[PDB]
């Protein structure tokens, strides 16, 4: 069977390497906030490494033919050859563009110029213009703006006249309302408002184990998890009972696994491979006696009104506590309340706990090159990342704008924000560098304003 790409569908653009006598492939990705430029993230060894999807993800907004575009500038659409192409970056809302004698390429704030459009041209004389995109198609992307092939230089991305082949791969089509795909990020409810969950920034658990906890938990950021299908493409498809799936916490990065050692705990991307953390949905206990559709597949688990036992596939433990916060393990036989409930998070907070992850890694990495010097510091990226992030807490100027500004602000700081910022003031203020110190206690007072 054949499928054709459609606007509003979510995609992948892949493009491969050979690396020390290994195929590699890798795909377009980029954070989108204060880091712009376009980067690759390698998908080959996600076996025993998980790449980073969440910010690979693009949506189709817009496709047009040159007479049809040439207007704007002035249901779902099928790809054809030969059409310019909008996109949407799935995290960031931002849109891909073109920014020796190469162009770089990053996203882009807005849709309004040539810059964020590409043409789709055939890599052989298999397919024609005005043809049908389909999948598996090795294809060619032109910017509209420069005339230059989006292309892999040698890893990095950037627009040049020297070509490249992309293969822009689905990651999902239409799907069945209330029903969960992979991708998604959630929380898992258990019963009186409990959901599974980490412990908060700065804890003596080291933020590694598992919790089952009430309260305003439910509504923090901590208590979101992506879930993370072993596929690349279709990984958006409809979760099937039984499938496979990495459970991977928003804000840490780190993924839900069994270790020999001590059990249920939250293990780093390095570490994460298949066996130690897969896990997937049970409808029941029962001893399971008894194929990867291309595509969207048979919508099987509902949001909310599905009850779901998670076990562990490797060993069949089940998910559970140890008999509020509970500790949560996993064991043989668990309890007969163990069925968990799914609930979607909605944008602004999924988005908000991605920029914790990112800002968190960020100035992580910017502290632990000052205890070195007690590899270049981050300073454009720290800066531009302060710079957003004061613009992303400003007071907005000229009252449900207000109350999502006290979300933002307490969401970041449950996530230990302050005393992260903080942190690296305490460390720069060490030397009687000018830049960032003024932006990061501009940023301190913008998280603490209103409060």
């Amino acid at each position: 069977e054949v499928q054709f790409l459609r606007t509003d569908d979510e995609v992948v653009l892949q493009c491969s390497a050979t690396v020390l006598k290994e195929q590699l492939k890798l795909c377009l990705a980029a954070e989108g906030f204060g880091n712009c430029l376009c980067f690759l993230e390698p998908t080959s060894n996600a076996q025993n490494v998980p790449p980073d999807l969440a910010i690979c993800c693009f949506t189709l907004e817009q496709s047009l033919s040159v007479r049809a575009l040439q207007e704007m500038l002035a249901g779902h659409r099928t790809l054809l050859y030969g059409h310019a192409i909008l996109l949407r970056h799935a995290h960031s809302r931002m849109y891909l563009s073109c920014l020796k004698l190469a162009f770089d390429v990053g996203l882009q704030e807005d849709a309004t110029g040539e810059a964020c459009w590409w043409t789709m041209h055939p890599a052989s004389k298999q397919r024609s213009e005005g043809e049908k995109v389909r999948v598996g198609d090795d294809l060619i992307l032109v910017s509209v703006s420069s005339e230059r092939y989006l292309h892999l230089s040698t890893l990095q991305v950037d627009a040049s006249f020297m070509q490249t082949l992309w293969n822009m791969n689905p990651i999902c089509s239409c799907c069945e309302e209330g029903y969960v795909t992979g991708g998604h990020v959630l929380r898992l409810f258990h019963g009186m408002d409990e959901c599974l969950t980490i412990s908060a920034a700065d804890s003596d658990d080291q933020r590694r184990l598992v919790y089952y906890e009430g309260g305003a938990v439910c509504t923090h950021a901590r208590s979101l998890w992506r879930l993370e299908p072993l596929r690349i493409s279709w990984s958006g498809s409809h979760l099937r009972w039984g499938q496979p799936l990495r459970i991977r916490h928003v804000t840490t990065g780190r993924y839900l696994a069994l270790t020999e050692d001590q059990g249920l705990v939250v293990v780093d991307a390095c570490k994460a491979h298949t066996k130690a953390t897969s896990f997937c949905f049970r409808v029941s206990k029962e001893k399971l006696d008894t194929r990867d559709v291309e595509g969207m597949g048979p919508p099987e688990i509902k949001y909310g009104e599905s009850l779901c036992f998670v076990q562990h596939v490797a060993s069949g433990l089940w998910l559970t506590y140890a008999a509020l916060k509970k500790k949560a393990i996993l064991h043989q036989e668990g309890h007969m309340d163990d069925a968990l409930f799914l609930t979607r998070c909605q944008q602004e907070e999924s988005q908000a706990a991605r920029m914790i992850h990112s800002t968190a890694g960020l100035y992580n990495q910017f502290i632990k090159g000052l205890d070195s010097f007690s590899p270049a510091l981050p300073i454009e990226a720290v800066i531009l990342s302060l710079q957003d992030l004061i613009g992303y807490f400003e007071p907005p100027s000229e009252q449900s704008k207000l109350r999502s500004l006290r979300n933002r602000q307490s969401l970041f700081q449950e996530e230990g924000m302050l005393s992260l910022v903080l942190n690296c003031i305490d460390r720069l203020n060490v030397y009687t560098w000018k830049e960032i110190v003024n932006l990061l206690y501009e940023l301190l007072a913008s998280l603490i304003r209103g409060n």
